[PDB]
């Protein structure tokens, strides 16, 4: 994948969503959970300023919200997902903001990016990877 801007603000809907069960069977979040996330439409509202990041991923069930400056270590205690912590580190590579969440699940990450108009995300965890589309809803610019 290839970013085509660094600049990820705005409102973006999910259009779809690929294994999204295998990545949280990989997380242990409980068969409850899973049945009642896997299909929901998700929104993610991305504030940035720089290097700077705050993030937040709703549904009608469960959101979910990191804040994180790039390049910059951070205990992510993953809260209404596995519960965990995870030693997060988000950095460029080329315009795919990658993150490693490092801890007892191995492999466990995601890259992020813009192309044109849409909004990327894979999520990985062990031997799952998760992909994500989300359309644009509202941009800055
Ligand atoms: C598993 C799970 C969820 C996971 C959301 C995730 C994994 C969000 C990741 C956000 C990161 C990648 C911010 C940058 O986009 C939500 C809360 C939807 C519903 C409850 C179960």
């Amino acid at each position: 994948m290839r970013g085509s801007t660094r600049d990820q603000n705005g409102t973006w809907e999910m259009e779809s969503n690929e294994n999204f069960e295998g990545y949280m069977k990989a997380l242990d979040i409980d068969f409850a959970t899973r049945k009642i996330a896997v299909r929901l439409t998700q929104t993610k509202v991305i504030d940035q300023d720089g290097d700077n990041f705050k993030t937040k991923t709703t549904s009608t069930f469960r959101n979910y919200d990191v804040d994180f400056t790039v390049g910059v270590e951070f205990d992510e205690y993953t809260k209404s997902l596995d519960n965990r912590h995870v030693k997060a580190l988000v950095t460029w590579e080329g315009d795919v903001l990658v993150c490693v969440q490092k801890g007892e699940k191995e492999n466990r990450g995601w890259k992020q990016w813009i192309e044109g108009d849409k909004l990327y995300l894979e999520l990985t965890c062990g031997d799952q990877v998760c992909r994500q589309v989300f359309k644009k809803k509202l941009v800055p610019r």
